[PDB]
């Protein structure tokens, strides 16, 4: 129900075409699409910067966010490019509406061009709705977990709900839920924030260093134990994790 | 002869630490290591500027040529962060003098980065002293064919004129020697701007699009055909060539 719908099919439309036309998604392809000035230059905690046209980019950044934030200016000019779509959009959005559409369109075509289809499609064929997954499609495309997991999440067929866990500075470190997402049909959603209990096969595979896939149950805040199948992989001091709800 | 080849030397040795720190020789991870600010913006013809702390790359030019901007200023920084080796250079050259050799070391550090000494000889391996191994090392190493062509040529062990031709707008325009380099033995050097005869093995090679070996001459703008076997390669409207000088 909306018009954003539509949208982000020729969102993903012409942020695919985009990208077959550049040579690689290596990130200097990227660049040289950009048809704009582009500055890297340090700024405290700042994804990046959009353009009247000069692109700046934060280099304090691990260089996957970077990567997003480039395709994301690609896909803002690629929707201000297409004078149907923004004339559709302006037909049916105004104000802070409009932005926020805008702004999910340009989230919504930085991972088309950066994830494809096809790549998430193979990757949950090869390694099924599961953590491992969520580590491949982050690593094989050099994007972040998070972007990831939301692209991951959504071609997922089965109740899955995803997380990326690591250490955080909490209220004095700990490890918790740093981000989450459903498959189309899963009705629960994990706080950020939320902590990881010690015997939890998460927490073990931080520690050992080994992938762990075992029955255990969603560490809710609330002392809440949902049942489900755990798929914990660890990498870079984060743990991307596949929680299947399982009917019982 | 002179302190530029013991300079030499501590270039490649700190531009290869810096290398094998970087995860990969990456356009994106060697910006990840620039340490300083780095903005591309057209700007006519030039290869790119130096930086105090800001470097800066021409978006006009073609990335691989930017790439080597990009080598060219990390090895200038590593140059003045060794404090012995600025030392060296200062007790040893001063003035013009001085920045020929700092900008000299920075080239040799460049090339050490993008192209490495294991891949040259590898590629020298497997496809010999030929135009087809000057295309492969700049299509591997994403680097100029202008660049590949000195560092293939340095390590050659047998007498070779390594050459790329393309067509330039002459005095109207025509196939023209756009870069020579010999092997470490060789006596002789091709004019830049030298024709290609349209009966020649490189021209051939232009327009039927095919790799091509024969033996052949030199075309030496003085009408002079110096007996030499010829393996052109043709890629990207630029033919990529090998003069074999036979004793005969
Ligand atoms: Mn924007
Ligand atoms: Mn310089």
């Amino acid at each position: 129900t909306g018009a954003l719908a539509p949208a982000k099919a020729r969102m993903r439309e012409l942020a695919t075409a985009y990208a077959r036309r550049l040579p690689g998604l290596d990130t200097h392809s990227l660049m040289s699409g950009l048809d704009a000035t582009l500055t890297f230059m340090p700024m405290g905690d700042r994804d990046g910067a959009y353009d009247p046209r000069v692109v700046l980019i934060n280099s304090r950044v691990r260089p996957e966010r970077q990567r997003f934030t480039l395709a994301h200016e690609i896909s803002h000019a690629l929707l201000l490019g297409d004078d149907d779509l923004l004339s559709d959009l302006h037909d049916a959005y105004e104000g802070e509406r409009l932005e926020q559409v805008i702004e999910t369109l340009c989230n919504v075509g930085a991972a088309a061009i950066l994830m494809p289809e096809t790549l998430i499609d193979e990757l949950l064929a090869r390694f099924g709705p599961s953590g491992r997954a969520l580590a491949e499609l982050a690593r094989r495309a050099d994007v972040s977990a998070s972007s990831a997991l939301y692209a991951l999440a959504e071609r997922t067929s089965v109740p899955v709900l995803y997380a990326v866990c690591a250490v955080s500075r909490l209220e004095e470190k700990a490890l918790t839920v740093r981000a989450s997402a459903g498959s189309p049909g899963v009705k629960y959603s994990l706080r950020p924030g939320t902590l990881i209990p010690d015997d939890h096969p998460v927490a073990v595979a931080l520690e050992t260093r080994l992938p762990i896939t075992q029955e255990s149950y969603v560490p809710f805040r609330s002392g809440r134990r949902m049942p489900a199948y755990v798929d914990a992989f660890p990498e870079r001091q984060r743990v991307l994790v596949s929680f299947a709800l399982l009917p019982k």
